[PDB]
Formats: structure tokens, C-alpha cells, sequence
């Protein structure tokens, strides 16, 4: 194998701290989800349900900062509830379309 590492100075980018989490019980709510991420720095959780309003098992998360999230992926495919979870980072896009909501710089 063989790779070359070209990269930039860039600023933390949201994809990170935007991640997406499929896998997670019927009855998972905002609650259970803390008990897997239970201990890092938690700013808002969104959770994606279905027509019969019910969590089918697909979310995204945003955290303040990134060195937190970055717990968040080791935590991948893990169990939960007798459920698998598949914890991939997101796109901004993706947190708006599911239903999200942040504020960019509220000025008076």
C-alpha cells in the first residue's frame, strides 16, 4: 500500500460535530441517547421518527466541541438495548433537511 498526505489548515468543520446515529430501539428517546453519550459535552440531540411518529432508529447529534464527538465515533456499531448503533459523522445539509436548528450569530 502506499498514500500521500496532502492536506490545509482548516477550522474545526461541522461535519464532525454534526454526526448521525442509525440504529437505536423503538422507544428510544432523547433520554436513552444520553446514556450511550452519557458524560461528554452534550448541546442538542435530534431524533428522526417516521409517519407513525415512532423512532425507527435514525438521529444526528451536535456537540460544542469536536474532541468530545470524537468519542462519539469510537462508539460505533456498538450495543445498545439489544441494538446495534452505527455512529457516522453528518453533513450540515442533512441536519437541516432531517430538522434541525441552530443559530448562526443572532445580532440585534
Amino acid at each position: 500500500g502506499s498514500s500521500g498526505s496532502s492536506g490545509k489548515p482548516l477550522p474545526i468543520n461541522p461535519d464532525d460535530l454534526y454526526v448521525s446515529v442509525h440504529g437505536m430501539p423503538f422507544s428510544a428517546m432523547e433520554n436513552d441517547v444520553r446514556d450511550f453519550f452519557h458524560g461528554l459535552r452534550v448541546d442538542a440531540v435530534h431524533l428522526l421518527k417516521d409517519h407513525v411518529g415512532r423512532n425507527n432508529g435514525n438521529g444526528l447529534v451536535k456537540f460544542l466541541s469536536p474532541q468530545d464527538t470524537f468519542e462519539a465515533l469510537k462508539r460505533n456499531r456498538m450495543l445498545m438495548i439489544q441494538r446495534y448503533v452505527e455512529v457516522s459523522p453528518a453533513t450540515e445539509r442533512q441536519w437541516v433537511a432531517a430538522g434541525g436548528h441552530i443559530t448562526s450569530g443572532p445580532s440585534s
